[PDB]
């Protein structure tokens, strides 16, 4: 593998702020650049994603474009390397014909679209590809589930279109039939597969049980009542978030839900207000996860039985990313988990159905273990990726016991 030069670090510096890339960024980064390379990544929380797909256009000053469908997400994305002088924008229908004409003289570094604009405009990134040279193509797994599989079926001339053209295929998922799906739909052209996974040394873990109360549940983290810091409490549904609002509120505690059935400006106001630290605690589903950009997140709750463990890992990693000391509780009873195994059968595809069955047998060892729940987690991961954290009073309650 070679070492990235001093062009390199210095341009990882002033646009993106990182003294160094992370060893499997590099391994992506420098297979685009160099071999031209398709990539299938498997990315946990938290390692760093972006990095990816955004530092090769911005290296060589060319195009590197991103889909997906999640339009306000990306616009965010977008507002954020502005601030690096990073030039960026989202292209649709509704999108001006003066960005896209800057689009085609090689203005933007980073074009966000939707796969199904991105289907019907295949003669565009030919003349983009022609006209300036598009660096890579992105698409998130993990953006287009609401199943990526139609998403990603409108991406198949792709390949055909643009055969020069790396595509950078992301997921949240280790599930084997998952990434040969991704490869499949994508028409991957053997892809450099890798795996992110890593220990969060700065996240506590704990398993607790509840009592059959919520403000009985929640009381220990109150010290007016408040929480200590920036918090997190996951709910299984939209009913239960209210239900938490609604307890917390009676404590005059600063408070806000968010799910996905609330409207659009609903959510980016209860976002917002999180971010400035107008309310102190959201109370959600996991609606609210991607691109929080809140560094300072101290304590997630589960309030649930989580579903299964690898999303579980995942969702966890949304938590101290400052590299603060941050916390995250389960507070579950046995009645979840008859509850969960109903969120099994409305998984379409058989093969992950019987991953994901995997996954939550596992989340059941963790919560009725006595071992290191780090160890547990870990036990996922190459021997490489911790003996500093494990044992202490930091790493969880199991250790403590
Ligand atoms: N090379 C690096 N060195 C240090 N920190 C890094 C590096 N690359 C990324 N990070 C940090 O890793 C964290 C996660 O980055 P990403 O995965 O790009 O985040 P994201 O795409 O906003 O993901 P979500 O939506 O919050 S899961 C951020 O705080 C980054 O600044
Ligand atoms: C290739 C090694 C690797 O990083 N593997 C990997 N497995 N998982 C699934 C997982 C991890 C931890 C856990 F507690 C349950 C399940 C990964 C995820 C979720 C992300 C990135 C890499 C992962
Ligand atoms: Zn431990």
């Amino acid at each position: 593998w070679p070492a990235p030069n001093e062009e390199q670090v210095t341009c990882l510096k002033m646009y993106f702020g990182h003294s160094s890339f992370k060893p499997v960024q590099w391994k992506v980064i420098h297979s685009v650049l160099e071999e031209r390379r398709d990539n299938v990544a498997v990315m946990a929380t938290g390692y760093g994603k972006s990095l990816c797909f955004q530092y090769p256009p911005v290296y060589v000053g060319k195009i590197g474009l991103v889909i997906s469908p999640l339009i306000s997400l990306m616009e965010d994305q977008v507002l954020q390397l502005k601030m690096s002088n990073i030039p960026a924008c989202f292209l649709g229908s509704a999108q001006s014909e003066n960005v896209l004409t800057d689009i085609k003289l090689g203005k933007y570094r980073i074009v966000y679209v939707t796969p199904e604009y991105c289907s019907g405009n295949m003669g565009l990134l030919q003349q983009l590809e022609a006209d300036i040279g598009i660096t890579l193509i992105a698409v998130d797994e993990a953006h287009c589930i609401s199943d990526f599989r139609d998403s990603f079926r409108k991406l198949g001339s792709l390949k055909t279109a643009l055969p020069m053209v790396p595509i950078v295929a992301l997921t949240a998922t280790a599930s084997s039939s998952i990434r040969e799906d991704i490869v499949r739909c994508l028409n991957l052209r053997n892809p450099q597969i890798t795996c992110t996974g890593f220990d969060r040394p700065n996240l506590y873990l704990e398993v607790r049980r509840k009592t059959g109360n919520i403000l009985q549940d929640l009381q220990p983290f109150l010290v007016h009542w408040e929480f200590e810091g920036p918090t997190i409490i996951y709910c299984p549904s939209r009913k239960m978030t209210q239900q938490v609002t609604g307890e917390l509120r009676k404590l005059n505690l600063s408070c806000g839900t968010y799910h996905a059935g609330m409207s659009f400006s609903t959510r980016k106001d209860i976002h917002h207000r999180f971010v400035r630290d107008e309310i102190q605690c959201v109370i959600a589903t996991i609606a609210f996860g991607m691109g929080i950009n809140k560094a300072d997140i101290r304590q997630v709750i589960h309030y649930g039985a989580p579903k299964d463990m690898e999303s579980y890992y995942q969702e966890i990693g949304r938590a101290g990313r400052d590299g603060l000391q941050s916390s995250c509780h389960v507070l579950w009873a046995p009645a979840d988990i008859n509850l969960n195994r109903h969120l099994l059968t409305e998984i379409r595809n058989e093969k992950f159905r019987l991953y994901k069955l995997k996954m939550m047998a596992k989340m059941e060892k963790y919560l009725h273990s006595s071992r290191c729940r780090r160890q547990i987690i870990l036990s996922h991961f190459e021997d490489k990726q911790s003996l500093g954290i494990m044992g202490t009073e930091k790493c969880c309650d199991n250790c403590r016991s």
